[PDB]
DNA sequence: GAACATGTCTAAGCATGCTG
DNA sequence: GAACATGTCTAAGCATGCTG
């Protein structure tokens, strides 16, 4: 069976969609969010019906280009030594019921929280996303450019809806937005 | 009986297809792809009527010379000595129920995984494949071309489908396949 | 007592010097060795008058800025992880009596070799030196310029020499010495 | 103590000196033998006084670059695979008292030979050596230079002379012997 | 926020065993 | 013996965290 997780859209019977509202940027037309370093990242989720109690919501990096995506995402030696395991990549902060899986098979690493409906008079809920790494550490992602993929999953481990979207973690987001929205409209 | 693999397409009753998506590029016109050494290369399966359970998936790599057919294509002794068993040329990434097969009558050698449907709203799968030499190397493939041969076969052995294609592995892909696509123009 | 050792050129009576024969190159003018990770660089060790049987040949790096030089200079934890300790910056090669020396007051690193005079028709002694990490190297020398101190010291530990020259190892020697070079001219 | 071997000429009490006779070709102003891999290749030795009985002759191969020097010089695996042990790089044919010694503390390869005069009525002596890779193999000496040591050592380990010269072990001596001389002319 | 930093990428040219 | 082969080298430009 494979090792490589699924990152094709699915937004399934719920309605299932990511939103995003500087230390974080994200670009429509890229799909891609540009943020900065162990520093808070939100991402609003969005449903068109509501999930069965016991829903729970994962992220997963894998590598985007096709000779990496085999290799699991991780953190770097340098930040790994300075309730996360340290080898992780993605943090979720401000949640009290976070659960950090390593693969026992597939050797990956994804953070999972309880999906929580939006309060009465409110419109989508909120993880509070946190990487780890600069996409450029030696040793870590080293440049290679990675997604994210949030998956809706009831309790009993069926998928429900599914999405992602590029992120490039690194000192300068508006900067680096910039640089790629300009160069995806003359080269692209 | 022939330890020669046949190399003839067989899209046969499932209507077998493969496809392809630099470190590597696919030459439609030449039914080649240029890829480099031990960096993945993805290919795609596509069937018209879904394959039986327990159907599995081989890739075996043959001479294309007809001075050279009969030969055993294996890893040259340098990349030999630095689960795959070190001497197989091809391997597959990704994936959790590899088989590598030396044939005990043939020796011929062969990577093996099941076959899996698309996902639920998926087009087809793909299998992560690795080339450990390249074609030039001295004391293994030396310069000779070689195809791939990936069959479809079901538990009980019986052969449902057959695709080949061409593979140089090479430090400069888009570089030969150009040269060699002019020089089909031109020469051939 | 003081942990930070002492840098300044020490010729003392057996006229100890340094001499140095791209992969490397040393700038006269700036006393400075440009060089890569992990390939051999050769300094040469040359003496007016013979030092007694058991001399040693000692190496350490010290960081070059004030703000930084009580830090020891360290590899960092990306080249750490992959007869030598891992947490050391110089190495000897071509050595049959290395000794690795982690102070256990200090906590300076440093490598020894004996002294061999040159051999009967040789002008001097050549060690070769392989510093592991570059200059730039995060959560090691982190872009901070070394020294390195060539120590000349008998076997009862008495210096006889000192000497040292400063350090930036690089991915391109040849157009960071050029760059130092010019930058010395036109604003130094 | 170094376990890298003195390349510099020592051509001692004895006047040693070496001599040179296409598969084979000799340039004087490079100093430089131009061969083909696994054909023999005639070394004259000379001397102006007759060495001691029991004299040795020994030869020994070593990286040029002082990035490679350090490394021990071997046959690449392929040739390796298919008396001198496989790992071997210099053979001498023609002697029926050859010995091979892969050295305990230094692991060095070197051939030796007993010294034996010229013959009454001849004026020196030819060893009969072969290179059993090219300087291009993969795995072995990957197109980087060498150097050839010749010693003439009494039977006590006592050194009596030292000579040396570069080798090229490649396909097209003549060619490649006209291309470096004319390189020297033109840019060295 | 503009400029500097510095390991990496890229394309043209060099390499060197092999082919005709 | 001249031309082809094909992994490697080289220099200019790109990269991206950091400095001023
Ligand atoms: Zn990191
Ligand atoms: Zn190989
Ligand atoms: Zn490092
Ligand atoms: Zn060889």
């Amino acid at each position: 069976s494979s090792s490589v997780p699924s990152q094709k859209t699915y937004q399934g019977s719920y309605g299932f969609r990511l939103g995003f509202l500087v230390t974080c940027t994200y670009s429509p037309a890229l799909n891609k969010m540009f943020c900065q370093l162990a520093k808070t990242c939100p991402v609003q989720l969005w449903v068109d019906s509501t999930p069965p109690p016991g829903t729970r919501v994962r992220a997963m990096a894998i590598y985007k280009q096709s000779q990496h995506m085999t290799e699991v995402v991780r953190r770097c030696p340098h930040h790994e030594r300075c309730l996360a395991p340290p080898q992780h990549l993605i943090r979720v902060e401000g949640n009290l019921r976070v659960e950090y899986l390593d693969d026992r098979n597939t050797f990956r690493h994804s953070v999972v929280v309880p999906y929580e409906p939006p309060e009465v008079g409110s419109d989508c809920t909120t993880i509070h996303y946190n990487y780890m790494c600069n996409s450029s550490c030696m040793g870590g992602m080293n440049r290679r450019p990675i997604l994210t993929i949030i998956t809706l999953e009831d309790s009993s481990g069926n998928l429900l809806g599914r999405n992602s979207f590029e992120v490039r973690v690194c000192a300068c987001p508006g900067r680096d937005r910039r640089t790629e929205e300009e160069n995806l409209r003359k080269k692209g």
